[PDB]
Formats: structure tokens, C-alpha cells, sequence
């Protein structure tokens, strides 16, 4: 059974990593690029970028532990714990060569520790639309002169008593449409058909719970990254952010400059949080061009 | 059927104000003190203070429009619109002398405009445990290094799509217990009986909606107050805030200093947000003493 349609020529498969069965979709030939999705979504957010990249790269897009068709992690949900699974998975397919990494939203949280701890394994890096967990996240506002803020959901999802799961259970389709569209500029791309696909996946009880456990571990990830960030990233990096409603704007690049020696950033106008869907043509172009500076 | 038990010597009653039927509980004799409750609660949060205060004052505790047993407003939920109802209600009972005002949480939002526009009508003012709506509210953090922050609910409640009503319906008791305890230092004061009473009240569909419409009007109230605040408050003012988990700390007095010429403040250690319940005895004493410096009975 497949929660989302696999693009022609790709395979849907599983790989046991440290006792956790991870789902992924893989296609193409050449050096490896791993694409890591974020909250509210699965590997499928990459499905329009994957065929283009696969003309030059071996592309793998896993489901984060507990989300999509991947089993929950056995260690924990902090960035350092989850990054182990993702690093080992990539190195199964690229054991003797560095690979490229693209990550969106909490895909950043779940990959930054393995990037900084294994810099020689990462050829090039693309991060989009979320802060790396650090003290800057405590400076975002709870409420803005326009209304709900970009990251008030951090508190909602991290609250104890299983607050978010208890309220959202049975209402997952309603909640996800509101969450996605409230963070979008080009809302029209989120058809009811596409929203049904994403909602059915994260409504699995273990996936709804896994979604919020990433936020329950966020302060631990901040504490982890305070130590790890004493070492700057040395490989070529690109950041992307939306310039429209729901976008991180200039924050994405400005934070990354504290982390990376070699970084270029782009703000995409008229685009919010969901870059692969809201602004597929310019985002795909930027990613393909940046990764194609390396060998393929 | 009363939603909450009425203290001995008090009456539960209704008055029509601008076509809206407002519920209140009233007792005592002497100059008028109006006590205005906040989110998650009703007039009943004042039920321990009211009999003490009624020894020297006429005490009235209304339900905010749409909450408790009061009809929703027919104008809107911004501070300036709601304050009209509360001002006119007070004037029905104290038309010839200024009255005192005590407000908690969004009771502040719903009274500040009528205080600033009708200062001759306000003898003394007590505000506790919420910012006056102004630009300062945009500085509170979305998330903290210890977990959820004090006012992320501003965004949750103001969200469109009836986000809050839709997620909380069928879970009203669960949500209110979490909200109260996450903003409290002393949770033991909230018995199962008391939580049941508050949950049943705000679970009424029009009251659940009304609860969040106050927040959907919050930016409008901020914009209204930006004009109103050009006139400082001149009456004696006291602020109270909790010093414990859920409390506003020094923020309450420090904000009020920008609004009021004559202001004193107290921070109560070991108390969170729900001062009339968490720290009833010292809160009651401070209010009674502050109001009894003025003329009473």
C-alpha cells in the first residue's frame, strides 16, 4: 500500500536502520541527493522536483520517523537522535562518496546535527523555511499586528497533557487545511484532493503523535545545537525562504550566516512556507542549478 | 437555573443595555464597585471577594457579553464597543457618583476605553493579570526554553476558520482544565466541581464563540487604544499580578506606569494568573484596603 503516488520510474521501498523501518522513494542514477520533508507532509512534497533531479542524481526521499510510512524512532525525537537514522540511511546508498542534502521545515532540525558531525559526507546543502533550533526561536512573537504569528504552533504542539493530539484527533483534515493555508501565499495549489492525501497520512494515530513529539523535543534540540554549533559548516550551502504570507523572509539567510562559511540565500516573492508546491518552477530551478554546480 | 451559586445576601438579575440583556450579581450598600471577570470564567470568580466588599460597598459583578448568562453584543467585541455596555450598566446603578472598577484578564480590555473616556465617572481603578491592549503585546514570545509561553493562546484564539471553537468543541472541560492549570501556580484550588461549573458555562456554543471573538478583536482594540492612550488616567490606580508560574510579574505595574499618573502595584509571590482563586485572601485584602481609602459605607 502506498499513501501517495510514486512518480514513474521511481521505487517505493523500506530500509531497517537501527531497528526502525524507514520508508523512502528512490530513483535516478549518479551521485546521491537526499530530500527531507517537514511537518504536515511526507516525501510527496518533493514529487515534482524528484524526476528533474533524477536526470542527474540518484534521488532518495525518506519519510521522517513516525511520519508517512516510516516507523517511529526508538531513541527519541530530538534533532541529534533523528539525524542518526537519516545519516545511516543515506550512507547505505552512498557509502564511499559524499551526498547532497535538501531539507524543508523540521527536516532541517532532523538533519543539521548529522551535517555538522559528518561534514565530509555532505557535498552540498540546501535548507528552506525553518530556523535551525537555537536561541533565536525564543525571540519570535506570540502575536502580531496582523494576527496569528509564524511559530505560535511551537507552543501548541509542545504543550503537555497531549494537548494538540487530544484536540486535533478526529479533526485532522480540518486542522491541516487551516495550518497549511494559513502559512501559504499561493493557497490555490492546495486542492481538496491534495489536502485529503496529506491528512490521511498524518491522521494515523502514531503519526499524529510523532508529529508533535518533534516539537516536544525542540528545547532539547536547541541545547544540543548550542554545543554542535561551535563548529561552522564548511560545504557550499543555499537557503530558500518565501517572501510572501507564511514565509521566513530574510531570517533564513541571516541565521544561516552564523552557521555556514559558504552560503547564498534567496527570498522567493509571492511564496509562503510551502515552496515546492506554491512556487515549484522557481524553487526547482534554484535547487537543480545549485546542486548541478557539483558533479552529477 | 443559575450557572453558579449566588452568595447569601446577593441577587442574580438582568438589565437591558443598548438592546443586550446583561446578567449580573449584586449585593451590598454604599458606593458602587463593579468587578469584571476574564476569559474562562464568569462573575463567579469574584464570589469570595463580593461578600467582604459588600460590607462597605454596593457590589455588582456582570457577565461579559456572550459569556456566563449575558447575551452577546449586538455591536462587536472590540474593547471600545464592549466598554459601552459595561459603562452604561454601571451608570444605571451609580448615576450620581463615580464608581470603583476592578477587572481581571480581558476585563481590562473591555473596560479601559470607558475608563479613559469617562474619567469623572471612575473613582478608583484596580487592574490585574493582563496587558492593556497596546504594542507591548507584540513582544511576548511564541515559545520559551521551558515549554509553552504565556500568551501563545492570543494567536490560537484569534485564528480564523473558527479554529479554536472547532478544535475545542467536545473537549471543553479538557481544554479549560489545561488552560487554567498551565497559567496557575496553585492548582489545588480548582476542584473538579469548580472546573465542571466553568466548563459547562463557556461550552455553550454562543459562549465558546464569544470567548474567542474577544481575541479576534484584539488587534482592533490595540488600534483603538493607540488613540485613547493620548489621555493619561488621573484616578488612583492599583495593579496586581502574580509572581509565580502564570503570573505577569513586574509587567503589569510597569505598563500601567505609562497609562496612569497615580499608580501603586503589588506582585504576589507564589501566585499565578487566577488571583481571586489562587491567592484569594491577600488579593481580597489588597483590593479592600485600596478601595477603602476612598469614601465608602
Amino acid at each position: 500500500a502506498e499513501e501517495f503516488p510514486v512518480p514513474n520510474g521511481f521505487e517505493s521501498a523500506y530500509r531497517e536502520v537501527d531497528g526502525v523501518k524507514l520508508h523512502y522513494v528512490k530513483g535516478g542514477q549518479g551521485p546521491l541527493v537526499m530530500l527531507v520533508h517537514g511537518f504536515g507532509q511526507t516525501w510527496y512534497e518533493w514529487h515534482q522536483l524528484m524526476p528533474e533531479l533524477a536526470k542527474r542524481f540518484t534521488v532518495i526521499a525518506p519519510d521522517l520517523p513516525g511520519l508517512g510510512q516510516s516507523e517511529p524512532p526508538k531513541t527519541g525525537y530530538s534533532g541529534e537522535q533523528v539525524a542518526v537514522y537519516l545519516h545511516k540511511l543515506a550512507r547505505q546508498f552512498s557509502p564511499d562518496r559524499p551526498f547532497d542534502l535538501v531539507a524543508h521545515d523540521i527536516g532541517i532540525w532532523n538533519t543539521y546535527p548529522m551535517v555538522v558531525k559528518n561534514q565530509a559526507d555532505i557535498a552540498r546543502l540546501v535548507y528552506m523555511q525553518a530556523p535551525i533550533p537555537d536561541a533565536r526561536i525564543y525571540r519570535f512573537p506570540a502575536f502580531t499586528a496582523q494576527g496569528e504569528s509564524l511559530v505560535w504552533h511551537f507552543s501548541f504542539f509542545a504543550a503537555d497533557d497531549r494537548l494538540a493530539e487530544t484536540l486535533i484527533a478526529g479533526k485532522e483534515r480540518f486542522f491541516l487545511e487551516h495550518f497549511i493555508k494559513s502559512h501559504a501565499s499561493n493557497t490555490e495549489v492546495f486542492s481538496e484532493r491534495l489536502l485529503d492525501l496529506y491528512a490521511r497520512s498524518y491522521a494515523k494515530p502514531h503519526s499524529l503523535n510523532a508529529s508533535f513529539e518533534y516539537y516536544r523535543a525542540l528545547n532539547e534540540s536547541v541545547r544540543q545545537n548550542a554545543e554542535l554549533a561551535k563548529t561552522r559548516l564548511q560545504m557550499p550551502t543555499m537557503t530558500l525562504a518565501g517572501g510572501g504570507h507564511g514565509g521566513m523572509g530574510t531570517f533564513q539567510l541571516e541565521q544561516m550566516k552564523a552557521y555556514a562559511e559558504d552560503v547564498e540565500g534567496h527570498v522567493l516573492p509571492g511564496c509562503g512556507h510551502w515552496l515546492p508546491e506554491e512556487c515549484a518552477a522557481p524553487m526547482n530551478r534554484l535547487v537543480i542549478d545549485f546542486l548541478s554546480r557539483g558533479r552529477h
